[PDB]
């Protein structure tokens, strides 16, 4: 059971002060773009106000019972396809540990942090 | 219950390049003042060799059943006590969530990821 917590609030890393307006959050177009694709078989997408990696936005976590926990940062709205894949590696994978050159390479460059399983 | 993992690889925030070398890496140092203080009710400290928030050292987990899990970075083996006695909090809280003026300066500043509880 592989649980895909997505941030709802998270703005993108562009400066703000710099940045040419808003719209609707990417935090928000990144959980819709993963509620419209086919959730694979194990995992749950779950929506949350926030992932503490505001800075880092956007921000998913993966986490399942047994497994390590995973917090990526620096998504967009369009990596939610590679997102879903990563959490199907997840869900197959021994404790969510995916072997290193199988996992997408926004799991390898923009993993923020991970957790020993409880 | 509630652990507190802290990496024993992290090396500091500053550039490696322009730096010196020091003795030890400064994980290490952490995780060796950490132990070497008393520890409160309810927690435990366990070394991990990684948190993969290589960027942000140093780097701790909180984690518990039932608890909110978080992730600290860019502390320094000066930081133990404090962060021995937010293990405490964390330990006390519902759900881990320390109110928030009650939380000390690292942990309101310098949490790098935040996951919801299993
Ligand atoms: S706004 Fe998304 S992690 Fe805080
Ligand atoms: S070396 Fe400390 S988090 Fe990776």
């Amino acid at each position: 059971a592989t649980t895909l917590h997505v941030c709802t609030t998270c703005r993108g890393t562009a400066a703000a002060p710099l940045a040419e307006e808003a719209g609707p959050r990417p935090g928000e177009l990144l959980a819709h773009a993963l509620s419209a694709l086919p959730v694979p078989e194990g995992v749950t997408v779950v929506p949350v106000e926030c992932l503490s990696a505001c800075t880092q936005g956007c921000a998913v976590a993966l986490s399942g019972p047994g497994k390590w926990s995973y917090v990526y940062g620096r998504l967009d709205p369009r990596d939610a396809d590679t997102i879903l894949t990563g959490a199907a590696q997840f869900e197959a994978a021994e404790k969510g540990l995916i072997p290193w050159r199988e996992r997408p390479e926004i799991f390898r460059k923009q993993c923020l942090a991970r957790i020993p399983p409880q």
